[PDB]
C-alpha cells in the first residue's frame, strides 16, 4: 500500500501538498528531508522537536529499503540520495510517454499526484 498510515506524518506532511508514502523514498532520502525543514523547497516546514523526531521514525521505518527492494529504488545506485519522489529514476520511467505538456499544466508540478490521481491519498495510482 502506497499510503502514510501514521497520523502525526498525514496531518503534518499533508500541510502543503499530499503526504507521500515512506516506501516512495529511502531511508537516508527521508533523514535529510526531516533534517531541514526550516529550508524544505522554499518553505519553512519545521516542526518541533518531538513531533518531528517522531515523523522521521514512521518514515525511515517504512522506507522504500525498509523491507529489501521497493520498486522506487530500481535504477538507483547506493550513492544517490534523491529529495525528490519526482526526480527517481522509476519515476521517471513510470511517468516519461504517459504525462503530456496539457496534463502537465493542468497538475502545476509532478509533486501534485493527486490532480492527475484521483485514488492518490487511498494509495491507487
Ligand atoms: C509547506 C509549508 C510544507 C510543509 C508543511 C511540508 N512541505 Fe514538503 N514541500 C513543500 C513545497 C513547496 C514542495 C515543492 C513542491 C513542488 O511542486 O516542487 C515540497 C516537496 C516535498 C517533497 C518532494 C516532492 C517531489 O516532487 O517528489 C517531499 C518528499 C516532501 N515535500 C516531504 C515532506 C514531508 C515528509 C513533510 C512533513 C514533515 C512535508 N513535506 C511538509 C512544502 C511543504
Ligand atoms: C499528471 C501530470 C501526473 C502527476 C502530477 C503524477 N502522475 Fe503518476 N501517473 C500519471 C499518468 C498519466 C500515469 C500512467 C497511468 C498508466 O496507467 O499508464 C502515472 C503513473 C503512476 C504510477 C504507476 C501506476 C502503475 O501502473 O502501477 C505511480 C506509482 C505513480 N504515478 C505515482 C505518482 C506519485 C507518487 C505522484 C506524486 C509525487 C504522481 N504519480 C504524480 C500522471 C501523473
Amino acid at each position: 500500500a502506497l499510503v502514510v498510515t501514521d497520523p502525526l506524518t498525514r496531518t503534518e506532511c499533508s500541510a502543503c501538498h499530499m503526504a507521500y508514502p515512506a516506501a516512495l523514498l529511502p531511508a537516508r532520502s527521508w533523514t535529510a528531508l526531516m533534517a531541514d525543514l526550516p529550508n524544505h523547497f522554499g518553505e519553512d516546514a519545521s516542526l518541533d522537536e518531538a513531533s518531528r523526531g517522531q515523523i522521521e521514525s514512521y518514515l525511515v521505518a517504512n522506507a522504500a529499503d525498509s523491507s529489501g527492494a521497493g520498486r522506487a529504488l530500481r535504477g538507483l545506485v547506493q550513492t544517490d540520495t534523491p529529495l525528490r519522489i519526482s526526480e527517481l529514476p522509476w519515476f521517471k520511467r513510470k511517468h516519461a510517454d504517459e504525462v503530456s505538456p496539457r496534463m502537465l499544466e493542468k497538475a502545476r508540478s509532478m509533486s501534485n499526484c493527486a490532480a492527475c490521481h484521483t485514488g492518490a491519498e487511498r494509495g491507487l495510482f
